């Protein structure tokens, strides 16, 4: 029993992990096999970051110009080029702790694991969510920029994220390992800000069943209601609409609790409209969204990685 | 800028964990050098652990009893001996992943990165906190026993807590690797149940200063306190006593902000007298007591660990 928000063990990406120097600009970078994935800007010095011309700066900077560093060890970069937003920088060494891995670009509502780190070393690992205004609610300070997120399935890590910048409100935003950016977000120093966000109503529900699964009971009514009358109380609270889709994935925890996915949909429009008069669901006086069905289940099966 | 729960991590463990198989039972080891450490209750049946004669039970039982896995590899069990609530089973092969590490037995207050795991292999990492009570609000399901809680110092792993049971409000209980349990649990199901627990209120003042660091600064009063005419108001709502200890642990934070300790303690003596009024500090509408200082500080200025 007991629910946690939850990371991914972080082993197979710590060993990808490396400094990336250019000039006077240091961040961290991902090295699997012979190549070095990192936000562009390492070329910008703090002021070349209004408005840069990547594709000018990037002209100017030869091999011996980066300065990748893997512990003790400097590895020698051979060969360099642009993919959107990312730099590659073929480095001389193939990384021998390069994991079974995939590049996936995520969808908004899922959850990955953030391995913060410095200077090429892990600072720490929490659980974050893409927002439907394509931000993360992360942890991130100055030196953070080339961290990733990412999902374990079993042996294979799937790289879904690559930390450039900070918005107004204390949120962040990135591109997947290709280096397009999720959202409207652009690599400068300009005035940006996240879309209104909404609230992942089936990620609610996940986490509602995680509550039942827990004993935590309370919330349950004796009522249903039909998906639309459910969406129209939704759009009033901000919340995505519930899709059949989104029903058709909460199948397992409502298989698994005997509740219909519409009956917990009458549960949650309830404490919508009335609140939760003081007492709590699983700990939390707010309701969660950045639990998926996947990690409801995860949790409460014990699913492990190799 | 953002503040997130985060865990250590995770690698420096991942390479230490084992499954240990004795009869029917299967729950996970650490192994450290030549040394496999687990809860001493992997040696009962189901039926064994309403009331076990453990040196008993391991008297009757032979190094070959004892099936420890390493991913496909079987090591080979050449010694076992008890030490408290831990077993201790000598291995034929030294780990050649063993970190650098020490086993501390944490305060009541501090914080641990728990790596949650079944069958040996790593489900997933979380932080927890050492409870007033000797419990942690973990997440742990039938199989995750021999899990450990551990802090990183740079290159140095300090394991300080080994998962062994799960008690009524589905809080957790366990020993520190020299098999002392934290508070006066047995491993034995009968009737046990926590002490009622208490807010760590120098974790909660810790994540005020958090707060204030991260722009969040609504709660902050224009009124001192003495630390007596505080630990008054914090006894009734079940707080712990602040000490001067504590006073001086809050230094660094209470300096980076210019807020005296005394003050913030003026302004959590407010928010206690008089709630939140449905307002959040750092996204939560209940105050957090699960980051210790340290955690604070790590956090809002990037320490590493290699
Ligand atoms: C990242 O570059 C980094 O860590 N570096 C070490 C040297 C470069 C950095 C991470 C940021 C800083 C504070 N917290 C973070 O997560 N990213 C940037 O500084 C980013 C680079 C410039 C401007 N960046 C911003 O993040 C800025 N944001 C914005 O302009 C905007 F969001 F409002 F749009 C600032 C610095 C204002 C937060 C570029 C986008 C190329
Ligand atoms: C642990 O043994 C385990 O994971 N195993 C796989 C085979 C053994 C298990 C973990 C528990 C189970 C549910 N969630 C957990 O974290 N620990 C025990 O089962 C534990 C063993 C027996 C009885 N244990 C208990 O945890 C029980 N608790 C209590 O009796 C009490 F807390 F109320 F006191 C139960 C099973 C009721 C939760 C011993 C303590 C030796
Ligand atoms: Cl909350």
């Amino acid at each position: 029993s007991g629910f946690r928000k939850m990371a991914f063990p972080s082993g197979k990406v710590e060993g990808c992990m490396v400094q990336v120097t250019c000039g006077t600009t240091t961040l961290n970078g991902l090295w699997l096999d012979d190549v070095v994935y990192c936000p562009r800007h390492v070329i910008c010095t703090s002021e070349d970051m209004l408005n840069p011309n990547y594709e000018d700066l990037l002209i100017r900077k030869s091999n011996h110009n980066f300065l990748v560093q893997a512990g003790n060890v400097q590895l020698r970069v051979i060969g360099h080029s642009m993919q959107n937003c990312v730099l590659k920088l073929k480095v001389d060494t193939a990384n021998p702790k390069t994991p079974k891995y995939k590049f996936v670009r995520i969808q908004p509502g899922q959850t990955f694991s953030v391995l913060a780190c410095y200077n090429g070393s892990p600072s720490g690992v929490y659980q974050c969510a893409m927002r439907p205004n394509f931000t993360i609610k992360g942890s991130f300070l100055n030196g953070a920029c080339g961290s990733v997120g990412f999902n374990i399935d079993y042996d294979c890590v799937s790289f879904c994220y690559m930390h450039h910048m900070e918005l107004p409100t204390g949120v962040h935003a990135g591109t997947d390992l290709e280096g397009n950016f999720y959202g409207p977000f652009v690599d400068r120093q300009t005035a940006q800000a996240a879309g209104t966000d909404t609230t992942i109503t089936v990620n609610v529900l996940a986490w509602l069943y995680a509550a039942v699964i827990n004993g935590d009971r309370w919330f349950l009514n004796r009522f249903t209601t039909t998906l639309n009358d459910f969406n129209l109380v939704a759009m009033k609270y901000n919340y995505e609409p519930l899709t059949q889709d989104h029903v058709d994935i909460l199948g397992p925890l409502s298989a698994q609790t005997g509740i219909a996915v519409l009956d917990m949909c009458a549960s949650l429009k309830e404490l919508l409209q009335n609140g939760m008069n003081g007492r709590t669901i699983l700990g939390s006086a707010l309701l969660e969204d950045e639990f998926t069905p996947f990690d409801v289940v995860r949790q409460c099966s014990g699913v492990t990685f190799q």
